[PDB]
Formats: structure tokens, sequence, C-alpha cells
């Protein structure tokens, strides 16, 4: 049944294009334009793409996997024997479907109100008071307000949500949701794996932590702020507290090597959101990468728009499976904060671009962690005050050490948010979390991981996690833990591949043909063989290895823990 096999594929691949290019059009509509008739429509496609998707699922389950040859075709049959959620039996199906699309669309267009009328939505006003506002009680309104308004709503779709995205689960032959994504990456190790990988960050973290709550200390009084216990939730600059680069203003090693407003300088020489993503699509090319189609300025959504439209703020970059279409869907703000985001939506494209000839089951990243990495390589070296400068932004180990500062308050903070969401969905999945303890549980590990607590106690009916986009969007979030340590691996080859010599945080891979030849050849592998030939590829190695993310911050290791001894810190949070 060999020959059986490669006819199967071939006919799977062919008919999967048709309906998953489909099945994009109508998601696209919905996302950028949110309505009762675009989700109507795309709640139908919902069921006919299931529809295929049993057919073959079906067909692929008759075929003994282990009595074929060709790994090739023995790896896709194997992915098409899983129906994922179109194993739901229709009723349920349907209802599945449905709870997806109203927590989409309750996070969407949840906003938050003031006494007189004035709502605020989460992008950009929410986003821009956490992240400006020096005031406890204007942060802490805003805090508390997003997680009351789409946070609570949120809670109601949970609970059943869980339930049938852990029957589809079983129904795969998994022994729940948590087990189901954990298998994308291939890795009977992957928990023993990340969780090391956490604890070789934790020196790194725990100093950052330790300084970052001195400055707030500083900033906010002794008595809003425990030396040696968590920091308040609201006072990182950002809504969930997971990247800390807005409040550097609070922190700044050396204030006295000021550097340029990136912010103000970008608003100031008129850079808009196309501007944002041309340069990252030039940084590509330099590299003598891919450069986007002529289509994708065309039908990409870079701005909010201004119809009245109600829309999916949340970056993303999209694969219409035509090997043409590419798309990205973002309400792009012009600040380096965002000009980062766009790079990283890039790289999406970058890779689907690679491996746009490649069967459609294959058209993946080795890993998910992976195609979350790819844009944030090259964004690591667009963050250089030398590549700045040479944009007009930007104008001494001082300065290196703010520099690294800077990097630390995304890059390193990220790490232990990035941990935790998944080791919470994981356990909720696996029954260890009821609907009790959602919330508690949530807690438990935002102190436990990054040592926040909430500004103000919760109470019964909070369910702050579904004020995560990823949680009622459901969309997996270790992805980004592994991206976040990857990409510093990535970096590291490049940049030896390049030629660069001496600290790696200052090496700069623009342009360099070298380097984009290394991240190609991995890239067209798709999902077409397990991610360590991939690693190899690009780095020389096969495991994932946190000594790139350490090496690069070595400088500020050091720095942080003499800082802190000279201040007699307590690290960590008794
Ligand atoms: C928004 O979707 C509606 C369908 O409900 C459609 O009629 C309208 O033209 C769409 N708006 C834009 C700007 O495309
Ligand atoms: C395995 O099948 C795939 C898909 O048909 C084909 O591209 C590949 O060359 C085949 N490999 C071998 C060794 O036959
Ligand atoms: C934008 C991307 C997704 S394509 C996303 O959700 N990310 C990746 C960086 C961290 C992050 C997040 O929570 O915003
Ligand atoms: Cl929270
Ligand atoms: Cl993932
Ligand atoms: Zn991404």
């Amino acid at each position: 049944d060999e020959a059986e096999a490669s006819k199967f594929v071939e006919e799977y691949d062919r008919t999967s294009q048709v309906v998953w290019n489909e099945y994009a059009e109508a998601n696209w509509n919905y996302n950028t334009n949110i309505t009762t008739e675009t989700s109507k429509i795309l709640l139908q496609k919902n069921m006919q793409i299931a529809n295929h998707t049993l057919k073959y699922g079906t067909q692929a389950r008759k075929f003994d996997v282990n009595q074929l040859q060709n790994t090739t075709i023995k790896r896709i049959i194997k992915k098409v024997q899983d129906l994922e959620r179109a194993a739901l039996p229709a009723q349920e199906l349907e209802e599945y479907n449905k709870i997806l699309l109203d927590m989409e669309t309750t996070y969407s267009v949840a906003t938050v109100c003031h006494p007189n009328g004035s709502c605020l939505q989460l992008e950009p006003d929410l986003t821009n008071v956490m992240a400006t506002s020096r005031k406890y009680e204007d942060l802490l309104w805003a805090w508390e307000g997003w997680r009351d308004k789409a946070g609570r709503a949120i809670l109601q779709f949970y609970p059943k949500y869980v339930e049938l995205i852990n029957q589809a689960a079983r129904l795969n032959g998994y022994v729940d949701a948590g087990d189901s994504w954990r298998s994308m990456y291939e890795t009977p190790s992957l928990e023993q794996d990340l969780e090391r990988l956490f604890q070789e960050l934790q020196p790194l973290y725990l100093n950052l932590h330790a300084y970052v709550r001195r400055a707030l200390h500083r900033h906010y009084g002794a008595q809003h702020i425990n030396l040696e216990g968590p920091i308040p939730a609201h006072l990182l600059g950002n809504m969930w507290a997971q990247t800390w680069s807005n409040i550097y203003d609070l922190v700044v090693p050396f204030p006295s090597a000021p550097s340029m407003d990136t912010t103000e300088a970008m608003l100031k020489q008129g850079w808009t959101p196309r501007r944002m993503f041309k340069e990252a699509d030039d940084f590509f090319t330099s590299l003598g990468l891919l450069p986007v189609p002529p289509e994708f300025w065309n039908k990409s959504m870079l701005e909010k728009p201004t119809d009245g439209r109600e829309v999916v703020c949340h970056a993303s970059a999209w694969d219409f499976y035509n090997g043409k279409d590419f798309r990205i869907k973002q309400c792009t703000t012009v600040n380096l904060e965002d000009l980062v985001v766009a790079h990283h939506e890039m790289g999406h494209i970058q890779y689907f671009m690679q491996y746009k000839d490649l069967p459609v089951a294959l058209r993946e990243g080795a890993n998910p962690g992976f195609h979350e990495a790819i844009g944030d390589v090259l964004a690591l070296s667009v963050s250089t005050p030398k590549h700045l400068h040479s944009l007009n932004l930007l104008s001494s180990d001082e300065h290196d050490i703010n520099f690294l500062m800077k990097m630390a308050l995304d890059k390193i903070a990220f790490i232990p948010f990035s941990y935790l969401v998944d080791q919470w969905r994981w356990r909720v999945f696996d029954g260890s979390i009821t609907k009790e303890n959602y919330n508690q549980e949530w807690w438990s590990l935002r102190l436990k991981y990054q040592g926040l607590c909430p500004p103000v106690p919760r109470t019964q009916g909070d369910f702050d996690p579904g004020a995560k986009f990823h949680i009622p969007s459901s969309v997996p979030y270790i992805r980004y833990f592994v991206s976040f340590i990857i990409q510093f691996q990535f970096h590291e080859a490049l940049c030896q591949a390049a030629g660069h010599t001496g600290p790696l945080h200052k090496c700069d891979i623009y342009q360099s043909k070298e380097a984009g030849q290394r991240l190609a050849t991995a890239m067209k592998l798709g999902f077409s063989r397990p991610w360590p030939e991939a690693m190899q590829l690009i780095t020389g190695q096969p495991n994932m290895s946190a000594s790139a993310m350490l090496s690069y911050f070595k400088p500020l290791l050091d720095w942080l823990r003499t800082e802190n001894e000279l201040h007699g810190e307590k690290l960590g949070w008794p």
C-alpha cells in the first residue's frame, strides 16, 4: 500500500490548498471586520473545512504508518490522522467553534469606560496608559478595568471551552489538550528541557527583578513597594507585565548618559506603519532573503481601521496557502516597540515564503518556537544603537550598560511570563486546576515565576487569564518561551557566520549574506524534518541552550550583581 500512500498525499495536498485558502479568506474577513455577517460566514466555513478534514483524516487512519517506507510520506499521513477539532461530533464541533468565536469577539470589543463616558479600547488607549502613566492610581484603573471588562467576560466561556478542546484531544489519541499542544515539538523531554532552560535564566531574572523593585521603591514610595516581596503587577509599563521596557526611564543605569527619544524621533521624522514594515522588508532582503510580494502591501492591514470597523488588533501573519498571498494584520503604532513587532511579523512572512513549495501539510516551522524567533533575530540587530543611529533614531560602557538594560527589560523579563502561561493551561487541561481555582492558581504562578502580586485583591468572578489575548484566542504560548531562548542561539550563530568579533550584544548582521543563507536553508525545511535538524543547520549543534542568551547579557549580569550587592538587595521574594 506504498503507492496508495503517495497518491493519497498528493490528493490531500491539492484539495487542502483549495479549502484552506477559502477558510483563510473568511477568517481574514472576520478578523479585519468583526460583524454578525462575517462571523456567521466564518462559522459556516468551519464546518466546510472540518468536513474535508474528517474525510481525509478518516482515510489517513486506515494507513498503518508503521508499514510505510518513504519517511516524508510517513510523516504527512501521521499528521493527517490527527483531525483536531474536526474529531468532535457535529453538535459539539458547532458549539466549540462558536465558543471560540464568542471569546475572540468579546476580547476584541471590550472597552473600559469612565464615569463621564470616555471609553478606552486596549489598543492603543489602555496600552498607552500602562506605558506612560506614572500615577499609581491611574495605572490601577486601567489594569483593574481591563480585567473587570475583558477577563471577567471570558469566564462564562472557559470551562466549556476546556471540556470541548480536551474531548477533541482525547478523540485524536491524546490524554488532553495540553498533551496535544506539546506534541507539536516532537520532544518527549520537552517539559524537563524547558524547566532546565528556565532555571538557567533565574540568576539573571532575579537580579533584574531586584534592581527594578528598588527603582520602583524609589519612585512609588516605601509604603507601596516591599524590597523583600513581589512587585505590584501594574507598575511594569505593560498590561501583563510581560515586558518592562516602557519603564526604562525609571531604571536607567546611567542617567548621565542619555539617549534620544527613539519614539519621539520616529514621530519627529514622519515615520509611518508602512515605513516601519518597509524597513523590515529591507533588512530581510539585505540578508539575501526574499522581499514580500506586491500583493502583501495591497491586502495587509498595517493600521487600525478608521472605518468604524471593529477588528482583532493583536499582531499576526497570515499564509493563504497558495504560495502567493501573504499578509500581516496589525494595529501598528509609531514607536520602537512596534518596530520590533513589525520585524517579528515579517519573520513569519519570510518563513511562509521560504517553504511555500512544500506539501501544505509540512508548511509550518521546524516547531512553533522557530516560527516566532525568525523576526526577533533580525530585530535584535535592528535594536542596536549603531543600527538605530543609521536610521537616524539615535545619536562607552555606560551607554553599553544602558542598552543592555533596555534589552533585558524586554527579553529577560519575558522569560518567566512566557514560561508561566502554559504551565497554567497545561494544568487546567489535565484537570489539576478546576474552574474554582482558575484565578488563584494563575496568581500563584505569577508569584512563583515572575515575583509579581496583584495590586488589588482578586475576587470570585475574576478571571485575569482571560484578559490576556492567547487565552480566549486559544493560541499556545510556550512557543514564545522557546523563541526567546533560541533566538539568541540564532543571533550568536549568525553573528559568528557574519564574522563578528567581540561582545555578542554589539553584533549587527545587517546585509550579511552568510547569515541569510543559514536562515534560508533552515526555513526551507518547513516541518519536513524534526526540529533538531533545523537547529543544527543554523547553529552547528542540535539542542536548545540558554548559553547564547547568557553570553549576550553577561556584562549586564555582572553589573547587576555588583549594583544589587552594594544596595544589599535580598533576591527573590520571601
Ligand atoms: C464589514 O463587514 C460588513 C458585513 O457585515 C460589510 O458589508 C462591510 O462592507 C465590511 N466593511 C469593510 C470596510 O469592508
Ligand atoms: C517521498 O515522497 C515525497 C512526496 O511524494 C517525494 O518528494 C520524495 O522524493 C520521496 N522520497 C523517496 C526517497 O522516495
Ligand atoms: C505577536 C505575537 C504573535 S504572531 C504574540 O502574541 N507575541 C509574541 C511576542 C510575545 C507575544 C505576545 O504576548 O504579544
Ligand atoms: Cl494578570
Ligand atoms: Cl506552541
Ligand atoms: Zn509571532
